[PDB]
């Protein structure tokens, strides 16, 4: 079976921050699941202080595919929880800065998280060797160190850069790293050969979108939240204020257009830069001539979109952006799209994580995906047909 | 089918630094092995400008249980080498030095070594999927991360610290990490209660003992300093930025000259002046720890046996037997000891042998591989160990 790594530790100050993907998966579920995860995760629906949760939003679930579990579907998983004694100490340890005792457990081993990793999978004889594969929804060192002790896979899944209602659901499947890490590269340049694709940039974003398009500024500044694992651990040091400055060096402020994330607890003052005020972020790069961010999901939009794009952090999208030619790149986006992405439920099907662990080649990930999405041969033989179809 | 990986990389200044690993694994060898090494390799043993090599001298052939592989030999096997062009780029990106070098390719990702890995790896059709594991005689996160990709496992295997002729040949085995970054410990929390060993700790030693201890000294230094190689993977990055002199001056805090007995390393370049500490000349590591009361070292060998004949040690360097050290008990001390020796360390011939890698590979239970490796020595678990040390 599965073991799925929840963990509680409320690094930016919430409680049970992945509490979406424990009810995607307990919703997808076919077979019994190994929860490591904490009390929170369990006791979050009783509690009568959350329930203005965005979880609990019945457009969020309906947006993501999921409802609520009832005691019945929880009673057909296991659960090992990890208790918070630690994090206070992981605290302790790193001037009580949440913000950097989240960077060390994402970057980081800690000996202590590994002790109890150990000792939970130990609690109950079996449970080790009914574990085909572990899914955690970060990068952990700490974690990973444990898997390569006891012979486990590690992989990373994450919700991607291409969401509904804008595009069809994607989400990550990386067995090195997620965001940070990423093999997506890697995987590409093995593989590159068996793209030839005829079709342009925007050709693969119009694939993806599910909605008719919105249809002047020089410099279009992405800004991110301020606490997210990108800004903390794969962020090469930028933060918004610099990204900023860096754009401020290169553009006068007439020419800047910055649009502040929506899920941030900040926003612009409206003396200083022109603010966009779009009500999606195609809408705002479709205003821009080159766009600047650190490793936003709208970067890879802006690069689909023909925008000539700066991306000053880490990302699994970075690599199609560093390649000189066109044709190279829309290779290299189509490899990224059709084979690294995975169709965002998928990687909740059981069926499709045990087909994925055998490791199996790139033409066969590509005809899955492409199975899903036309749910209605060469490997470049099938995009094209795809997008052929529309 | 192995993998083998012995890098080509001179930091140390000597071409071809793991040829007595290859020449074990091709001796040994019961089916095709696929190395992961570099044509220096390959070349060295008909460069008769290379004969005052140790890995030629007839001892050391005899110690470590190899002979000189023939022409028919090589050619049961399947070879990727890798190129020097990388080494130039690699020094050139450290202040061309070589050990900062080599610390970067013990503890850092290579972006360009993950590369040339995955392109050689992938060059001829069939290599990948007929590899069962990887196999590295050190730390190396560059090929960790292409093992996840590929979802392969890693296997450290590096000479144990009980060598021929004073003990019995021992070999480290370990998924997570050799000398620095070890699981020992983290195996022994596992399975502690099933060591409840009723012998002695000079039991234990007599057992790996090929020899008998030295009569009782005439004359005790109040403390012992182990040297170890300048420029050894342990003193260069799991040393805890400790080295030969830094630790003589941390004894010399809390001791007179008077009272110290230095023991180079006999495999350094450097030796103690005559004049200043007193120097030891003993036949051995074992009559130089009888002469002491207290044994400091960084992180050498020798630590685990001034360990095992019960001295006070003080161990200021990251290995595999410091858990040991810091357990307060004569009798837990004894059982940790049990585990480390028994299950811990292999028997140094099967490392080197398929069959037995294919076992570790299944990851058994620790009373499998005590039982294993007890059959070996020989040729409920605490009852097995308890007779054998008879
Ligand atoms: N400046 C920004 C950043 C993100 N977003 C929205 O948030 C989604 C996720 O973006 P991030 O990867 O930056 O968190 C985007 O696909 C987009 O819909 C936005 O609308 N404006
Ligand atoms: N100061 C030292 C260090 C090592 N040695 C020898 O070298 C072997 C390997 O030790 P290292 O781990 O320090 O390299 C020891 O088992 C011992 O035989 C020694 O004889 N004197």
């Amino acid at each position: 079976g599965l073991a799925v790594f929840l963990p509680p530790y409320p690094f930016r100050g919430l409680k049970a921050p992945y509490l979406w993907m424990f009810y995607k998966y307990l919703h997808c579920a076919t077979d019994s699941i190994l929860f490591i995860t904490g009390e929170d995760y369990l006791s979050v629906t009783d509690d009568e202080a959350q329930r203005a949760r965005w979880e609990f939003d019945p457009a969020s679930m309906a947006s993501l595919g999921y409802e609520l579990p009832n005691a019945q579907s929880m009673a057909c998983h296991e659960y090992l929880t990890l208790d918070n004694a630690f994090y206070e100490t992981l605290l302790s340890r790193h001037h009580h800065d949440p913000i950097k005792s989240f960077s060390a457990f994402l970057t980081e081993r800690i000996p202590d998280l590994e002790t109890e990793l150990h000792a939970l999978l130990d609690s109950k004889k079996g449970i080790i060797d009914q574990i085909d594969t572990f899914i955690s929804i970060c990068n952990c060192p700490s974690l990973e160190h444990v898997a390569r002790t006891l012979g486990k896979e590690v992989m990373h899944i994450e919700i991607g850069p291409l969401r509904a209602p804008m595009y069809r659901n994607t989400a990550y499947l990386d067995f090195a790293g997620v965001n940070g890490g990423t093999e997506a590269s890697a995987r590409y340049e093995k593989c590159q050969a068996e793209f030839d694709i005829k079709a342009s940039l925007g050709d693969l974003h119009n694939y993806f979108l599910e909605v008719l398009p919105p249809a002047h500024s020089a410099a279009g500044v992405v800004l991110q939240v301020e606490d997210d694992s990108n800004l903390i651990a794969y962020n090469h040091d930028f933060t918004n204020i610099s990204l900023l400055s860096y754009v401020r060096q290169r553009y006068e402020k007439e020419d800047i257009l910055v649009r502040a994330h929506p899920g941030s607890l900040f926003r612009l003052r409206d003396d200083v830069f022109t603010i966009d005020d779009s009500a999606n972020s195609l809408a705002f790069i479709n205003q821009c001539n080159e766009v600047f961010t650190i490793n936003s999901s709208v970067g890879l939009e802006a690069i689909l979109t023909g925008k000539k794009t700066t991306v000053l952090g880490d990302c699994s999208y970075a690599f199609i952006n560093e390649l000189a030619g066109a044709s190279a790149t829309v290779n290299a986006a189509a490899f990224y799209l059709f084979s690294y992405l995975v169709p965002f439920d998928l990687v909740f099907n059981q069926e499709y994580l045990k087909f994925r662990l055998g490791h199996p080649e790139e033409r066969e990930i590509v005809g899955k995906h492409i199975e899903f999405y036309s749910a209605d041969h060469s490997l470049s033989s099938l995009i094209n047909e795809a997008i052929s179809l529309e």
